[PDB]
């Protein structure tokens, strides 16, 4: 079974407010961060058709800052699927709606595992793109996937260490 | 300059309410992150004596799950000091409050840059280890600083394409 | 100059907890419908909007805690200065994959130059048989919205 | 059974914080929203003496901006007593404290049902207006309420298209 | 210049909420004292006629349990008026709205001091009750605001010692 | 059986922000105080605890936006199953590693078995000048407690 990756997307628009920012005018990092878990654990369960469990938050960059007033456009996609587990990236876009312009001002990685009744891990569709920015994720995340094993390893080094 | 990993490490107690889990008990990913967010703006800052900005999250993973009613303690310390650039670890653990233990349940890495008056990038004093856990981390950042400089290749690359 | 009923369309997932509740309580419900109403009618209107009304909220299936949400705003009527936005709110069955309306509002914006003066928007059309339903059920929304603002205006004079 | 307007009147006082506003300093009209079926479900509670679900929203008029830092009076009470289902009218005042006056910047009216222990329409008593205002509200409500019967065929047009 | 303790009387009722409750479903001291906080000032207001900032609470005492779904009636009075000081007792009350029956759940005495508009202590009018419970707080107030004078002596002695 | 005023002292590093004439509302301030000194108490108790009172919050500073605040709490008072918890909120300067006091409270907590009756705890005492200041003045404080538990119990008697 395979799912596209358009059929799990989901879309959030929100807009910066007081609250949601800064001593600077800028956004909050932990804000950001949750917006990005709560829409990413989302598409996470309608791609596995089952509850899901973040393992971890892979990357967050935050690349172009966000200020009050601001509206922002997070796009969420599963961009790897492995056995019981999926990688889904999240865009996070300024928004421009006067002059119709979409900026990416932060993008982030997450994998998720999906979860049947017992707590055990449940076997996920596979994923495919059919656009070349869903082909983007696709061909790149098999060399992130390897590198977010290999650094869960080394986290195993450490708690063992402590 | 130096400072020590201690001078600059920050502490943060909490426990976990109702408000901050989801409906299988477990606490929400985006709470732990907006936490884990703020405890390491704050020590980069006492560190670098200057405003600071979060350049990226570079992992968050998640070990052990967090209950409601748990009790956590955050610890977060500088890890590595570059030029203008700090890496801040946040070790986020299960406080057992009557057995007097305490459990690793997530681990964290962040960057910051510090920023002057202006808002260009400032010198920031170095930073050593003092005791074996500080040494841990200290030794292990330059394999994971040269990766974060690696995948934010990947993250312009990607922001070229789109 | 009309823009289509997609063109401005907004969406937002969300799932329901207890600080959300095994019913959903409605202020949260009408905290995430205003704010989905008003991005969408600023996409619209290319302008700052401000609320010049909640017209409606139905509150038709009950949302329980874990249930997921979409919401889903459009542009369903364009006047000259003002924007009627539908607020569609579905119980998101995600793994059988159904959607129940779970309950439906109508809003009223008005949109505003730099000044804080009215400024004119672009109409709305329909491209599908849903936005045309609401497109087509608006106009008598509209004028029971000025006819309940005239209601509206005897109850301040009288107070 | 009958009670008057006044029996089931609830009154709050809230100021205006900048959690509550957005970047103009304008109170968002989804926080009001919040807060004004709040103080109505409780009026609705007293009146009918029995839980109580809202039905809807019938209407909600924004009619004077309200700003950071003022001071808000609601005022809730029945103005309706059908045979389950009552209207409560909610009026929105910005306090003036310096010079002791109030001036209407919202009004709201809500429909509440009663419910069994069961959790089926219950009856409620009826209400009665004792001065010149709250019988301007009690005469204007059988319009609103035969509005409110007729949206709701509307409501389900709509829901059997779809 | 004087004024009763009923004109500046303020009232508010607020149903307590998941969001407002601990793992024991037990209300939060802090929100109870954040609710208590923003009645009492608003109180202040109105007595004072002018802005008024908080000295102290000078003490909250837990009662009866507070639990989510319950209902509260607050209830804010000037209770002592000196100079350019206010003291406001807040009554909270657990709300029985089907058997209409109140009880005192919590109690708590806050000192505000009014402003001018430079930011200088401000006279007060004079405070006098009307009924009975009114005329209880008024005359037992002179040992309360004698207990408060003491203790921003000890306060200040804490500073200087640290 | 005894713990030192440090064994259960707990810490809490925030930044003043809007949601927080933006000097710092008491509310959270003292929601703050409220958390991190329950922390303390269940440490120091071993066992979950109830909040009796807040015996008062000075004011001493103001607050504005962009001060660093850093909460400690200690327990200052161990009774048989009572503790009075002080908790200290300092202004943090951090660029010239200074500290100044802008708030003080102390609050009295109970420890509760499983049961739900009242539980032993264990004494508490001072290791440096700090703690033993508050430790020193806690019993005159505590006095002024009981008195106040009193009043407020015939309060409710009167009504």
């Amino acid at each position: 079974p395979m799912k596209s990756m358009s059929e799990s997307k989901c879309y959030k628009n929100r807009q910066v407010f007081p609250q949601d920012t800064n001593h600077h005018h800028t956004m909050f990092g932990g804000t950001l961060m949750a917006n990005i878990d709560e829409i990413a654990a989302i598409t996470a369960m309608k791609h596995a058709g089952a509850q899901v469990v973040a393992a971890s938050t892979d990357s967050v960059d935050f690349l172009k800052p966000i200020k009050t007033g601001d509206i922002l456009q997070y796009v969420a996609m599963v961009s790897y699927a492995g056995t019981s587990s999926m990688e889904v990236v999240v865009q996070i876009r300024i928004d421009d709606v006067f002059n119709n312009k979409h900026d990416l001002a932060a993008l982030s990685y997450l994998t998720f595992v999906a979860l049947d009744d017992e707590g055990k891990p449940k076997h996920v569709p596979g994923v495919y793109p059919e656009d070349d920015v869903e082909k983007w994720f696709y061909d790149t995340a098999p060399q992130r996937v390897e590198r977010r094993k290999a650094r869960r390893i080394e986290s195993k080094q450490t708690i063992e260490y402590l």
